[PDB]
Order: C-alpha cells, then sequence, then structure tokens
C-alpha cells in the first residue's frame, strides 16, 4: 500500500570465514557409527548437497565477525562510524545473554553517543528484520544511517555435534534430527542503510510483507552444542507458508515471478532450493546458491548472496530484487530492493 | 502561535491493556545469607550486603520447568484481557526478555504459537538487556503510528531460578575468592516475573494512555561492565553506578529539549528496578521528590527489561496514576544505553 520511498542501501559487505571443513572430512570421521548403525546414504553430500563449509579460527565471537564485516560495509559506504544512528545486530550465535551483541560491536567500532543499539533473533529471517526496523526509523527521520550486523559462528556446534556421535554409546533417529547441525556454516556480513537524499544513487529497499505459522514453533531448536531439526516437516510447511506469503506480496509489491530479476533466499539446502523453485516456477537461473560450499548461514546468508550478487557485477541498476526468508517460528518474510 | 516539529514523538498510539504476573515462591534474603554465612566469615564480610546494602529483602521464583516463554505467555493473556481484544487482533508481537528458551526459534514465536495468534502476525524477539521492553514500544508504535497494524503485543518473560542456583554453588564453594564472590553477588539481586502490554492505535482506544516515545543515549564503551549467560552473572556494580548516572544526566538534557521534561512537571517516574543505591542515586542526582519514585526491588528484586512495565502495572493496580498524569519511563540498560520515554495516562 504505501511503500518506502526514501530508503537506500548505501553499503554492502561479507566476510567468508578462513578454514574449511569438507563434508568427506566429516564422513570419514562420521564412518565408524555410520557402519556401527547400517547407513549408507551419504546425506551432506548428497541428500542436502553440501561438500563444504567454512569456520572461524578459535575464540573469533560473534561479536567480532559481525565487527569486520561492519568496518567493510562502511568502506563500501564511504562513510565513518560517527555518522551510524543505528546499529542492529541480527545473528543467532550471540556473545551473552546480556548485554545485546550489538552494544558489543557498537563498542568495537567506537559508534557515538547517539548511537541507538538492540539485538533482533528471528532465526533465519532476521537480518530482513533488521532492516525493516532500520529503513522504519530512517523513513521517520530519526537516523540518517544504520548499520545491520550478523556474525554466524558454529565452531562449538561441530565440536560438540560430532565428539558427542563419535562415541561408543550413540543411538539413532536422533542421529537424523542432528546431522541437520553439520550443515551449519560460518560467515557474516553488514549493510549500511541511509536516507536516500544522502546517497540517491544507490538501491532503494521498499519494504515488504511478512507471514506466519507458529503453530510450528517446535520444528527446529537451537542452543550454543545442538541443533534437532525436522527438516522434511519444516521443508513442506514453509513451502505452503510462502505461497500464502507470495499472495501478500502481490497485493502489497504488485509481485509477479516473471518480472523478478532476482529471488536471494536464505540458503538451507539443494532439496529446499529446488522445492522452492519448482513450486513457484522460478527460472534457477535467478536464484543464486552458496550452501554447496559455506553452508547453512542463518540469517547471514541473505545479505551474503546479495553482496556476492553485488561483487559479481551481477546486478544492474532497476533490477528488482526479492529478499526472501523462510525460518523457525514458523515464518515468512518476502521484502523489494530496486537495484 | 510558533510551529514546533514533533521532534520525532510518536502520534497517535495507545497503550490497551497492561498486565504483570508475579512469580510464586519466595527466596528471602535472610535465607540466603544463612546459606553463605560461612563464605561471609572466610572473607570476613559483616554487613548484610543483600538486605542492608542493597535493600532486597526477598524476590521470587517459578518452578525449575517454567520457561520464559511460559511466564510471557501467561501475562499475555492477562493483557489481552486488561485490552478486552481476543488474539485474532494482534498484527505484531515483541518478546523483549534476556531470558529465552532457544537461540532459535524466537521465544516470541513460542509465545505467540501458545495464543494462537493468525498468520497476518509478526513475530521476533529483540534483546538490549533492562532497556528493551522499552525497544519493544518504540518499534511497535512505529508501526501503529505508520498504520500498518491495529494492536501489537509486547511481552516478556524472565527466569532466574538458574542463575540463583548456580550462583549459590559457586558462592559457597571453599576456593571462591573475593574478587569471584564480588563480581557475581549481583545474580542475587534477580527476580522472576513477567509482563505484557497491548498497544494500540490510538483512534481505536480513544481514553487510553497515550505513549509518545522519546529520547536514547548510548555509552557502548561500558558494553564490559554486565555480562551474562544462563547460569552466571558477572557485574561491576560500582562502574555501572557511576557510568550509568552519568549517561542517564546527558540523555535526561536531551528529554529536555525533545520532551520539554522537568523534574518538577513529571507526576511518576517508572525506573528498571536495580537496587537501593542505584535508586538513591538516581533521585539525588536529579533532585526528584522519592514519592515518585515506586520501588518494588526489596520484594521482588531486579526483574530485568520486564521490570519497567512491572512496576507500570503495579502503580495502576494500586490507583497511583489518574488521566493526565505525565509519566516518565527511565531504562538505564547494560551496554550502556538510555531512553527515556513518557506516557500521559
Amino acid at each position: 500500500h504505501m511503500l518506502f520511498q526514501n530508503v537506500s542501501i548505501a553499503g554492502l559487505a561479507h566476510i567468508d570465514a578462513p578454514h574449511t571443513l569438507t563434508s568427506k572430512e566429516i564422513n570419514e570421521r562420521l564412518q565408524p557409527t555410520y557402519d556401527r548403525l547400517g547407513i549408507k546414504t551419504d546425506v551432506l553430500g548428497d541428500v542436502a548437497g553440501i561438500h563444504a563449509r567454512r569456520l572461524w579460527d578459535q575464540d573469533v565471537q560473534a561479536s567480532d565477525a559481525a565487527t569486520q564485516a561492519a568496518r567493510k560495509a562502511l568502506i563500501d559506504a564511504n562513510i565513518g562510524i560517527e555518522k551510524i544512528g543505528l546499529l542492529i545486530n541480527t545473528s543467532v550465535s550471540r556473545d551473552y545473554l546480556e548485554p545485546s551483541t550489538a552494544s558489543i560491536v557498537s563498542g568495537n567500532l567506537g559508534v557515538s553517543d547517539h548511537c541507538m543499539t538492540f539485538d533482533v533473533a528471528n532465526a533465519c529471517l532476521a537480518f530482513i528484520n533488521g532492516m525493516d526496523i532500520a529503513a522504519r526509523m530512517l523513513e521517520r527521520g530519526e537516523i540518517d544511517y544504520a548499520l545491520v550486523v550478523d556474525g554466524e559462528t558454529a565452531n562449538l556446534v561441530y565440536e560438540k555435534t560430532l565428539e558427542r556421535m563419535t562415541s561408543p554409546d550413540v543411538t539413532e533417529e536422533e542421529f537424523r534430527n542432528e546431522l541437520a547441525a553439520l550443515t551449519l556454516g560460518c560467515g557474516a556480513a553488514a549493510m549500511v542503510m541511509a536516507r536516500s537524499e544522502l546517497v540517491p544513487d544507490a538501491p532503494r529497499y521498499k519494504g515488504g510483507v511478512t507471514r506466519s505459522a507458529t503453530e510450528w514453533n517446535k520444528l527446529c531448536r537451537g542452543n550454543l552444542d545442538r541443533m534437532v531439526t525436522d527438516t522434511r516437516l519444516l521443508l513442506i510447511e514453509g513451502i505452503k507458508l510462502a505461497q500464502k506469503t507470495f499472495v501478500a506480496a502481490k497485493q502489497v509489491l504488485g509481485w509477479a515471478v516473471e518480472e523478478l530479476d532476482q529471488f536471494v533466499i536464505n540458503q538451507v539446502s539443494r532439496p529446499h532450493t529446488a522445492a522452492f523453485v519448482k513450486s513457484f516456477g522460478i527460472d534457477p537461473a535467478k536464484v543464486m546458491t552458496i550452501f554447496g560450499e559455506h553452508g547453512n548461514i542463518g540469517p547471514a546468508s541473505v545479505p551474503i548472496v546479495l553482496s556476492k550478487l553485488k561483487e559479481l557485477g551481477r546486478l544492474k541498476k532497476g533490477d528488482r530484487i526479492a529478499l526472501l526468508g523462510i525460518g523457525s517460528g514458523l515464518n515468512c518474510s518476502m521484502a523489494e530492493v530496486v537495484w
């Protein structure tokens, strides 16, 4: 109905974590347990389509990775830290329960005393929610520039999920609900959003829609050491929810699939992506994918994909870009960017 | 005569419903002190640091199996009754608690699923230590003002059971050091509780309190002062006090400019509930009459972000609030962050 008209994307950056763990290396470590429990499918490589993921140096915290992404994004926007009025952290990974990881990143950067900070959590949709929050403050004139940051760390989840499941007493069906933890990846991203009158040639964020099906909130449940997931059910219901969200997006954004130049989606696995593409009848050329080599980087995967698109020169002035997230909740958000 | 700007204050946003839940089991500072007494003896501690210095006589706890979502959900049902609306009217639900069931999904999604929100309802969590309920209120108010929703729930359930249990064990260790004992003591001032607020477009609830918003300042160079995980909170209460008050004084200069505030013109100050020295420092630093600052930490401890709406609900329930009262909401949270916002009853 009334879209955002003066919110721009002034800067955008991602960080690839530096250590590679391949699914071949994981599978060798788990072969005993694959054997002594009779499993013959390579679930990571063949079903999920995840061949590697990246991990940080030890003791990199979420705040550290978010800080590194933030600095890059500020250089991409060509602004100093003193112009930032809002810093929102959207990661699943968090240094503490308190304070917010946002305050830590904000302190590492040296934001001013006018800078407002807080964290948003919402599984793989939180970056888009963070963008939407920021847009609302930009539009109203509360701030000129915002940082939305997201660092994800899966190092501990790998150490405990693995070392767990390689021990003498390891059972099953457990296995199928925990191997999903072995699809997770490390990475970070950041974006600088701004009032359009400050950065007139920049991409524009128009906003979007959200629909929910919170009857299914038990399906995917993650802490520091463990993620237990029902992958089948998440997929199917996720897609039904997305179809409903797409009817809303038609109503508020004038969306039809044939007019969108890119779909930037949260990156989960080959079956999640194929089912999305097949259901909606989307040309797969419009859907870049990174999970083969990075796994599932949660809410950072959206901006990481967009930033990769930008750095490869795939995005042209006037491109209509759909940002979308299907996340645990279940929740679905779809938003537009005009490049 | 001279037209001024709104200073970015919210327009046409109201408070339609408000409620709190008190946790059921009382844990007295007398009981805690009896358990800490051999450690006190060994460290030479001769004063009642909980009851006499902090001013906390008791706090409440839930049962061990109560999650943040369960408590929030009970507060939310009460707030919806107070607003006289069904869950179907809610277009936004924000959970603001420090305590959380999981890292994902959001605790707001659990609450929402418990209450049966519709498929139009947007949900997510906000985390910002003791300021987050106000941050949630602001976020919802921006949506309400813009006309995107009619009603929002801001909810907050706090559970301190685990922190109590594990702190008391570490604090009674024969090998605990003075510095660790001092660093962890503040965790024994925490309390359990929950709150929830229904916010609405003012045209739907014409006689309801109005929420104006206000101003925020930060000092994120002090982000190490109070750090907490699921079973441990470490706090430098001396610099939190000093640097908190310094941040508050700065935020209050901004409030004078945007809200027109003067201490003499506010009917109540609703502050996050920390301890007697923090409250005495705040009141003396600003010259506030103590009668206008209701305190619940004496019997409930520090309930984090829920403290602000719990105090507001308890003022409401006591009949301390009258139409036209100018209520200052002031939060100084770990970070450091400070917000000062106005409600006109």
